[PDB]
């Protein structure tokens, strides 16, 4: 079957997240979403580098057109990161928007431009839980003037996003709902509707919790499981169609994304945090992150944000 490669150089991550493949420099970024860093892996030279912050983080997407500077999570804030990409803080931040002012105890988490560069996020409580605790989230797309729309809300963990080829359908993981959702995507007016499941956990004898997620060319799409020990492979033609199961070593698989030179190695992030109501003994839970080869499926470069 497909080759799972840990990848040494990389160590241990806490709860690592948001990778993001830029093709152009083909080099991976991601972040720690407790640790308050960001973080830099170019495969072909073995490098790697990391920056430190003093709020929390969840995503890093390269600013389209400005060579050097990331739009970035700070906390509630979404803000525009210049960095070197080896220094071990920020040469300089600037603040855009923070999308909850005055919901004090919320933060963003999984965020991704769309095809067209548009920027969608989500927030969800710094102390949500599952399978229940408080549900404070909204999902948000960062418009004209720097202005955030809200799209959705009562979202637990607000995570994976993906749209489709033709623009038609956009794809969403809350968390907590243990499924994947689909909606009608209007690419003209950035609005969604007609929201229905897709995939649900329950009906597939899946465990854990859907995260993060990807879209191949072909239109399948590529589920983290978190507390599962896994990546799923769903259809998008039809409802409730399980296509594959990759298992990855670590438990607590968080998000993936393609990259490599032609597009077809899926990277995968884990979080190695130890929780109480864990089906996995701390000695399983590590926190590495993994390349999977071999899966007969080419991906699409991540997507630079617009502003
Ligand atoms: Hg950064
Ligand atoms: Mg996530």
């Amino acid at each position: 079957g497909p080759v799972v490669e840990k990848i040494a150089e990389l160590g241990k991550y806490t709860v690592g997240e948001g990778p993001h493949w830029d093709h152009e420099t083909q080099t991976l970024y991601f972040v720690d979403t407790v640790e308050k860093t960001f973080h830099k892996y170019v495969p072909s030279q073995k490098k790697y580098t990391f920056c430190k912050v003093d709020k929390l983080v969840s995503f890093i997407i390269p600013l389209a057109g400005s060579p050097g500077r990331f739009v970035v999570s700070l906390e509630r804030e979404i803000a525009i990161l210049t960095w070197d990409g080896v220094s071990a803080a920020p040469t300089s931040i600037e603040a855009i928007v923070n999308v909850e002012p005055h919901i004090k105890n919320n933060r963003l988490n999984d965020g991704k431009a769309d095809p067209l560069g548009n920027l969608w996020t989500g927030t969800m409580a710094i102390d949500a839980g599952l399978p229940i605790g408080p549900v404070t989230g909204s999902l948000y797309h960062l418009g004209a003037d720097k202005k955030v729309k809200m799209h959705e809300s009562n979202i637990a963990i607000a995570n994976g996003l993906a749209w489709s080829n033709d623009l038609k359908k956009m794809y969403y993981i809350d968390s907590g709902k243990r499924r994947v959702d689909e909606y009608d995507y209007d690419a003209s007016t950035l609005s969604i509707s007609n929201q229905r499941p897709l995939f649900t956990f329950e009906k597939h004898e899946v465990p854990g919790y859907p995260d993060g997620q990807t879209i191949d060319e072909e239109g399948n799409l590529w589920v983290a499981v978190f507390q599962g020990q896994r990546i799923i492979k769903i259809s998008t033609q039809q409802p409730e169609v399980l296509l594959d199961t990759v298992k990855i070593p670590d438990p607590q698989v968080t998000s993936v994304a393609f990259g490599g030179p032609n597009l077809d190695e899926l990277y995968v992030t884990s979080a190695g945090l130890q929780l109480d109501d864990s089906s996995f003994d701390k000695s399983l839970v590590n926190g590495h992150v993994y390349r999977v080869t071999g899966l007969g499926v080419k991906g699409f470069a991540g997507v630079k944000v617009k502003l």
